[PDB]
């Protein structure tokens, strides 16, 4: 198991524009197009992202390419963030992947907001961090996914993804 495989399980893959859990226009493997309520604006962002007139549909290869870009950007966002970098450096490879998943889902800014959890993770206080992470809108809105990421932080293994 790895970050790519994990996120592919968590986000799924859809080749036509769809609405995510928050009602935002998205495509591929969790690639957010826009927070605007307009499908046209979404179609526009889509064409600009792929480089062609898509008409709201992309191929598997296109989805994968967006996905690669997106993972790369999450990593870079982490490394550039003063609050995130140190946590990330302190963690093992498996837990680093959980942090990347969170950033991919919610953005660098969102994650950097989990101040107390981050401190706990940095201190390697696993059970405590898990409890704290759960007291969030994030866990209440997408509990099954949140539980998978949280277990990953807690145990440092990919067990929550083994079966799926
Ligand atoms: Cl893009
Ligand atoms: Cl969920």
């Amino acid at each position: 198991m790895n970050i790519f495989e994990a996120l592919r399980i968590d986000e799924g893959l859809r080749l036509k524009i769809y609405k995510d859990t928050e009602g935002y226009y998205t495509i591929g493997i969790g690639h957010l197009l826009t927070k605007s309520p307009s499908l046209n604006a979404a179609k526009s962002e889509l064409d600009k992202a792929i480089g062609r007139n898509t008409n709201g549909v992309i191929t598997k290869d296109e989805a994968e390419k967006l996905f690669n870009q997106d993972v790369d950007a999450a990593v870079r966002g982490i490394l550039r963030n003063a609050k995130l970098k140190p946590v990330y450096d302190s963690l093992d490879a498996v837990r680093r992947a959980a942090l990347i998943n969170m950033v991919f889902q919610m953005g660098e800014t969102g994650v950097a907001g989990f101040t107390n959890s981050l401190r706990m993770l940095q201190q390697k206080r696993w059970d405590e961090a898990a409890v704290n992470l759960a007291k969030s809108r994030w866990y209440n809105q997408t509990p099954n996914r949140a539980k998978r990421v949280i277990t990953t932080f807690r145990t440092g293994t990919w067990d929550a993804y083994k079966n799926l």
